[PDB]
């Protein structure tokens, strides 16, 4: 149940108890709030008499103002409209501005009359003390005045309830002293339709309320709408709603457009970008607008079913529009992004300092000082791209990329290296650029980067200090070794590594596609260079930050600048001169917006200016073609370029073999590779060419194994430069000439120092190594090492969603992403396409916008029977499923495990930690915030629409259960979040706490799954979090991290009596004195076989911390008295 009081008419209110009167005052007084504990208070300002704004004060901090021309303020500053917050989600119900508060409990609306209103709920009954009157059954004790006399004056009692602020003082209101046939509304006591409510509340009071209007009511036909409606509006509270009135004589309440004023319009009006979400209308019917009928509520005024615009990147699209992606097209489709399936070219930047793009967009840093293998296609050798990675800048943190080697044997067998400076050196000597053979095509570009092409399928940009580039077409596909990984188009297997398993530290993968076997393996790879050099991170920082400024605003959308910002921020603080590595970070990530069809300047006096050499100029988006007076000599060629944004010339002129570009019909004239000056006649003994403008017209020791050098022929035999190891075997080793050096027996690798036969040669996972014959367990796989090679038993193993933290989550595939979210959300469906759906998991929060103390997670689970809301701490089923038998609410620990059917196994932490485990039957079927459990991470940020969205703020907004509520801004902040970022006493204390996930307890956990993304989800939302006395926000990230460190079978113990405590002792808490057998354990068995559960149950889940009966073999554990009795004693 729930009272109703509104302040309706023009200065006219009804209490909750349905005393009304008129008070026309100027001081914005209380309209409802407990006078004890007051918690909050609706205050309804006023003007001049007028009812003007509903405002709201939580405590005494929040304050919102509602108004009633539908402008919305803080207090000082203005608002959008959906604005949800703390509680008090200020939407947009059914044309009125609905200001709602659940968690204290009340809902505030503005019609379009103005008419105000409030719905407390019973926990105030007797309680409120505002000028709504106290919610007590007796109408007649309405006027309690704020200094506790019951009065009877309505003006007294209301001016005792003046809330004066600041500026805004005031003064006793009193009534005004104006005295006085239309008595149209005589029938609110004639009509049927009111008579039906005769019952219930009498007209009598309204028909006062009338008499005093119409005495004045200036105008015409209105001086009875106001009471109609407001009798209609209590009436329905009360119960009944009159169905039908309005069609007599109402003055036709207004609305915003659209006229469709109709009792009983649903709140969950099926709107126009919604999810279809059935089942969670339960919502009372409440009077108010909507749409004609056919018509579907847009953004803002009403729209045809079939006019509904896609949305995509936060922005609407109308159907058809049919914008395109890299390579792939969408359509625009009745709001669902029907979108192509191509494969697009790949590509493998090496940019940076040391940084990695793999095929699939792995952004990773390695930083390992040796020759690694780049990219090579291995089902049929074609290219072995091989990096040469050199420290610089005298720190440990800085390993650029010195040389490429690529390996193209095609050419006979080439040797094509692009060193160091842009030069090439195929074979051995230089070559003079540009060349050409077979289809190697290297030349040189706009900018000093040599542009290495083969057969349309490769495409290399290397440019020197290092930049590589390599781009392979669709027609490489999946079959790509090398450290940009399997070009497959899934991003979570780009760790692969040539014994055939990903290895999950970077440094292992990097490792292990050495070339040298003396070069030394890399160790834990330092993510802050900082530390090192802190003079430079002030400037790192500030210089870095421009990647997520509003320069960069319109490709953000495009490629997200997070990883670029790492990049940039590394490199800063690593590079030998701050300038040039910043300046090359910022080209990384502008040339990577430009690719993806996205050109911003970016370029600026002081910070990047190209200085292009005097005759030439920037011309930012500049056409390559033309510009070369070879271009003249050979004008049939080929033009598919496009802007390069190089250094190019004036109009009319052209790049000369010198540089100069003054030249423009005085231009060499290369023929048969060779060079003409102007006007040079020339005449052999079968033609005769004149050089005119640019085209030449033309007419008519250690035994027993053996040792050998090399046969020192041309250089070629394998010396000691490269010993084939069976861990780089398979790897093609470089080619430096013969060293004449010791070599293994032709038939057999090398291995330490004892050369041994190759298919007697350990595999490796995590560094370690593995005999032949042995075998490691990955999951609910097994893989066992043969010839070198892991050959792993293939068993899709259950995928666990999760929302670590608040807003960060980890979707069925792997991936992570930051979300903070208010509305409610679909957590996991399967009702996606044309599969038949059977559940919804949706996983709404409350005041969750900055991760907060107060924040509690609400999880609905709609199963094919009915909800099984999770609250509080504490699972509620407010529906009998329509098959109760596979339902189980196991609470082994401190978790809720439930097992809501033969796959789902929902597992949650009794607070925000939530997880959703699915087995083999729902691959591919499922959708929402956490992916579609495809095992391909790149396409688990699909939003509603089946379109796949960069900012995951975007695409969570697509989620949301309503679609009213609001939509998360999209913050540009960066790491050191708002409450972080503005600190530093607070932000290193965070990252110093929030660094135990590698500490030494959780260091033989973290080699076996990263803590990055657990470091950052607790950094974030720590920071965000205010713990104060609860210290829950830090401590449930890390134990989140345990929780998956021990699914791996890496229990940890690493709570203590300072560091997140955890007390068993009111378990064993016991009339009998003490128990002693609750304990608290860090890992503890899965479910317990107990009274109530008595048979064993399948958890997801094989081990659970938290409190736990350690009971003797015997009397096993109850569930009601929460201790260990003989097996008699129960069911
Ligand atoms: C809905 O009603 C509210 C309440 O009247 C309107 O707020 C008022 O908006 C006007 C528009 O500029 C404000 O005028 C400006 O005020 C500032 C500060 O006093 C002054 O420096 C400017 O020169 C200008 O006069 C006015 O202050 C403001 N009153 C408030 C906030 O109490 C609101 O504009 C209305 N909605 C719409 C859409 O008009
Ligand atoms: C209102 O409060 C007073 C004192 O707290 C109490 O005596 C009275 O019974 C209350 N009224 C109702 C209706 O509960
Ligand atoms: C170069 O190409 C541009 C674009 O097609 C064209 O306008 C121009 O005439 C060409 N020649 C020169 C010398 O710029
Ligand atoms: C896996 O083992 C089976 C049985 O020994 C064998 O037939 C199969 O070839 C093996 N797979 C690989 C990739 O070696
Ligand atoms: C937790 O329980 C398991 C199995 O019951 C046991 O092996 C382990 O020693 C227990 N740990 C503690 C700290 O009691
Ligand atoms: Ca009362
Ligand atoms: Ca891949
Ligand atoms: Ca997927």
């Amino acid at each position: 149940s729930t009272a109703r009081c509104s302040l309706f008419g023009s200065d006219f209110v009804n209490t909750f108890d349905g005393s009304m009167y008129s008070f026309a005052g100027y001081c914005s007084y209380l309209l409802a709030g407990g006078c004890q504990k007051r918690s909050f208070s609706i205050i309804g300002d006023f003007q001049n008499g007028k009812r003007v704004s509903l405002s709201v004060y939580l405590g005494e901090f929040f304050d919102i103002h509602l108004f009633v021309n539908g402008t919305v303020t803080q207090g000082d500053q203005r608002v959008s409209m959906p604005y949800a917050s703390k509680g008090l989600y200020l939407e947009t119900e059914a044309g009125y501005y609905k200001l709602s508060g659940e968690a204290y409990g009340f809902v505030a609306r503005i019609d379009g009359s103005g008419n105000f209103q409030v719905l407390l709920s019973d926990r105030y009954f007797n309680k409120t003390c505002g000028l709504c009157g106290n919610f007590n059954i007796f109408a007649e004790d309405d006027f309690m005045t704020q200094e506790g006399t019951l009065t009877s004056d309505p003006y007294d009692f209301a001016n005792s309830w003046a809330l004066s602020s600041g500026e805004q003082w005031c003064e006793r209101a009193s009534p005004p002293s104006s005295s006085c046939l239309w008595e149209q509304c005589q029938l609110l006591k004639s009509t049927s339709v009111f008579a039906r409510c005769h019952p219930l509340v009498d007209p009598e009071p309204f028909v006062a309320l009338c008499e005093k209007t119409l005495c004045e009511c200036a105008g015409g036909l209105e001086c009875a709408c106001p009471a109609l409606l407001e009798y209609a509006r209590t009436c329905a509270q009360e119960g009944m709603v009159l169905y039908g009135w309005t069609d007599h004589s109402a003055c036709s309440p207004v609305c915003p457009a659209g006229m469709e004023y109709r009792q009983c319009v649903s709140p969950c009006a099926r709107t126009c970008q919604s999810l279809h979400i059935n089942e969670m209308c339960q919502e009372r019917c409440v009077d108010g607008c909507s749409c004609p009928e056919g018509q579907l509520l847009d953004e803002g005024l009403c729209v045809e079913s079939t006019e509904c615009p896609c949305v995509h990147s936060g922005k609407r699209y109308p159907p058809g529009t049919s914008l395109s992606r890299d390579c792939n097209t969408c359509i625009c489709r009745n709001s669902q992004w029907i979108c192509s399936n191509e494969e697009c070219p790949g590509e493998c930047l090496v940019t940076g300092q040391s940084h990695f793009k793999s095929f699939d967009n792995r952004y990773f840093t390695f930083s390992g000082i040796c020759q690694y293998l780049l990219a090579r296609d291995c089902q049929d050798h074609s290219f072995s791209i091989v990096i040469e990675t050199v420290q610089c800048a005298d720190d440990r943190d800085a390993v650029c990329t010195r040389s490429v080697t690529v390996r193209l044997p095609g050419l006979h067998n080439s040797l094509v290296k692009l060193k160091h400076g842009a030069g090439v050196a195929m074979d051995g000597q230089d070559v003079q650029l540009p060349l050409l053979k077979g289809d190697l095509r290297i030349q040189h570009t706009v900018t000093a980067s040599v542009r290495l092409s083969y057969g349309e399928d490769l495409q290399m940009d290397w440019d020197g200090r290092g930049r590589l580039l390599v781009k392979l077409s669709p027609v490489y596909a999946g079959k790509t070794c090398g450290l940009c990984g399997n070009y497959n188009g899934n991003q979570g297997d780009d760790f692969l590594t040539p014994s055939g398993l990903a290895e999950p530290r970077v440094e292992d993968f990097g490792n292990a596609w050495k070339l040298h076997g003396d070069c030394q393996d890399l160790q834990k790879q330092h993510s802050d260079p900082c530390a090192l050099n802190p003079r430079m991170t002030r400037f790192s920082e500030e210089a870095c930050a421009v990647l997520t400024s509003p320069t960069f605003e319109a490709c953000h959308r495009a490629v997200s600048p997070l990883p670029y910002l790492r990049n940039c921020r590394y490199d800063v603080c690593s590079c030998s001169d701050g300038r040039e590595c910043l300046c090359g970070a910022l080209a990384s990530y502008a040339a990577a917006c430009a690719g993806r069809g996205v050109r911003v300047a970016w370029r600026e006096p002081g910070r990047c200016e190209l200085n292009c050499p005097k005759g030439q100029v920037y011309l930012q988006c500049g056409t390559p073609c033309n510009l070369t007076c070879r271009s003249l000599s050979y004008p049939d060629e080929e033009c598919n370029e496009a802007c390069l944004e190089g250094c190019f010339c004036p109009p009319g002129l052209y790049m000369d073999e010198r540089g100069d570009c003054v030249p423009k019909a005085q231009c060499p004239c290369y023929y048969d590779g060779e060079i003409f000056q102007p006007e040079d006649i020339f005449s052999d003994h079968h033609t005769m060419c004149y050089c005119e403008d640019g085209f030449m017209h033309c007419t008519m020791c250690r035994p027993p194994m053996v040792k050998l050098v090399c046969p020192a022929d041309n250089l070629r035999a394998e010396g000691l430069e490269c010993t084939k190891t069976c861990q780089n075997y398979d790897l093609e080793c470089m080619s430096m000439g013969c060293v004449s050096g010791c070599l293994c027996p032709p038939g057999m690798v090398r291995h330490e120092n004892r050369c041994v036969a190759l298919e007697r040669c350990p595999c490796f996972h995590q560094g370690k190594e593995y005999a032949p014959g042995e075998t490691v367990k990955i999951g609910c796989n097994t893989c066992v090492c043969r010839d070198r090679k892991w050959n792993c038993t293939d068993h899709v193993c259950d995928a666990t969603c999760s929302t670590i933290g608040m807003a960060h989550y980890l979707t069925f595939d792997g991936l992570k992403y930051l979300f903070p979210g208010e509305c409610q959300y679909v957590l996991v469906q399967d009702y996606c396409g044309s599969n038949p759906g059977t559940f919804r998991i949706l996983v709404g929060n409350k005041g969750c916008s900055h991760p907060s103390v107060k924040c509690k997670k609400r999880v609905t689970i709609l199963v094919e029977g009915g909800e099984i809301e999770l609250f509080d701490g504490e699972v509620n089923v407010k529906r009998p499923m329509k098959d109760e038998t596979h339902f189980e609410v196991v609470e082994s620990g401190r978790y809720i495990i439930l097992l809501l059917g033969k796959a789902l196994s929902v597992v949650w932490d009794r607070h925000l930690s939530i997880s959703v485990v699915l087995k083999q039957t729902y691959q591919e079927k499922v959708c929402g915030l956490c992916g579609n459990f495809d095992g391909i991470q790149n396409n688990d940020l699909t939003s509603s629409n089946l379109q796949v969205e960069e900012d995951p703020v975007d695409f969570g907004n697509s989620w949301k259960v309503s679609s009213q509520c609001a939509d998360t801004r999209k913050v540009p902040l960066d790491s050191s979040p708002a409450t972080c970022h503005n600190n530093i006493m607070k932000q290193t204390m965070v990252d110093s706490s929030c660094r135990i996930l590698t500490s030494d307890v959780f260091q033989d956990c973290n080699k076996l799954v990263d803590p990055e993304p657990y470091l950052d989800v607790c950094i974030y939302d720590t920071c965000s979090c205010e713990s104060i006395g609860d210290c829950a926000c830090f401590c449930d990230t890390i134990a989140a991290y345990a929780h998956v460190c021990a699914q791996h079978g890496k229990v940890v113990t690493w709570r203590t009596a300072t560091l997140c405590p955890q007390s068993c002792e009111e378990r064993n808490l016991r009339e009998n004195g003490y128990e002693c057998e609750w304990r608290y354990n860090s890992c503890a068995p899965a479910c317990q076989v107990t009274c109530q559960h008595p048979e064993p149950l399948a958890c997801p889940v094989q081990c659970v911390e938290g409190c736990h009966a350690h009971c003797p073999p015997g009397k096993i554990l109850d569930e009601l008295l929460q201790t260990c009795v003989d097996p008699e004693d129960c069911p």
